[PDB]
């Protein structure tokens, strides 16, 4: 399944001249469209926005980063249109949207067994890029709305415009500007231009919050760790213990993998490897 070089005519005819009704999300970082390619592929077709500066940089970052790499629980990269100032790229349609649009109800009810598979699934996919990625991937913008769910709702991380490279051989790298959503950044962000893989663990620890407190970032990090001083047992969400009071037992622990997910200093944190072996480790 090499990467697509998609002529910009057939992007153009398969949205319909990029008409609205196609439009599935449109500025901030990318416009999106759903389609069908002339062969009947269901795609998602991204147009890029502000191209030559913010624009041609983060084309480049998801080329070099998920389009030279596959995984099941990352959004696959298809294709791609680098025409004059056109930048345009091709992913594989993923039926239920993104995580974020589903706990937000606009939908689809997300049990635990669900949740927590979310949870495996999207920690999975982090970890790939951070231990099996030579040079090593930092996202760089881990969240809810970039954690996009197929038709059997397993986790597909996506968005790879703020990625970076980094080499084995580091253990941060040090950027140009700071880059990540309110809500989801890592304290040290703000201190130094510098990112790392712990800086994903942090952000990925929001979305397991977000998993288990069925609440938006926006802090939820912040008074969770205070009414971690109190009870625990009033951060969870309402509907996941309608299923069954028994399961709080694993919630806990699996609270107690979201809290050291994020911890202000940045060497306490778990490596995603630890967080999936602490995963394996609460039902078998």
């Amino acid at each position: 399944k090499p990467l697509r070089k998609l002529a910009f005519a057939d992007l153009l005819q398969a949205t319909n001249g990029f008409h609205n009704d196609s439009l599935i999300g449109s500025g901030g970082f990318g416009d999106v469209y759903k389609a069908i390619l002339k062969d009947g592929s269901a795609v998602a077709i991204k147009k890029l926005i502000h191209v030559s500066g913010q624009g041609d940089r983060e084309f480049m970052a998801e080329m070099e980063t998920i389009g030279k790499i596959k995984h099941r629980n990352l959004v696959p990269l298809l294709g791609y249109c680098k025409v004059g100032d056109e930048r345009l790229l091709v992913y594989e349609f993923m039926k239920y949207g993104s995580l974020e649009d589903v706990l937000h109800d606009p939908g689809v009810k997300l049990n635990w067994s669900t949740r927590r598979k979310i949870a495996i699934g999207s920690a999975r996919g982090l970890a790939f890029l951070h231990h099996n990625c030579s040079p090593h991937i930092i996202h760089r913008d881990m969240k809810s709305s970039n954690v996009l769910l197929d038709e059997n709702l397993e986790a597909r991380v996506s968005d790879f415009g703020m990625a970076r490279l980094m080499s084995a051989m580091d253990t941060h790298l040090s950027v140009s500007t700071l880059a990540g959503t309110p809500g989801y950044v890592p304290p040290e962000y703000y201190q130094s231009f510098r990112c790392s893989t712990k800086g994903d663990v942090y952000s990925y620890g929001v979305v397991l919050l977000e998993l288990l407190t069925g609440k938006r970032p926006t802090n939820l990090v912040g008074w969770v760790k205070q009414h971690a001083k109190l009870r625990i047992s009033d951060v969870f969400d309402p509907e996941l213990m309608k299923e069954d009071p028994a399961l709080e037992i694993e919630l806990l622990q699996h609270l107690k993998v979201a809290v050291a997910c994020l911890d202000d200093r940045a060497w306490r944190r778990p490596t995603m490897v630890q967080v999936m072996a602490m995963f394996k480790e609460i039902q078998a």
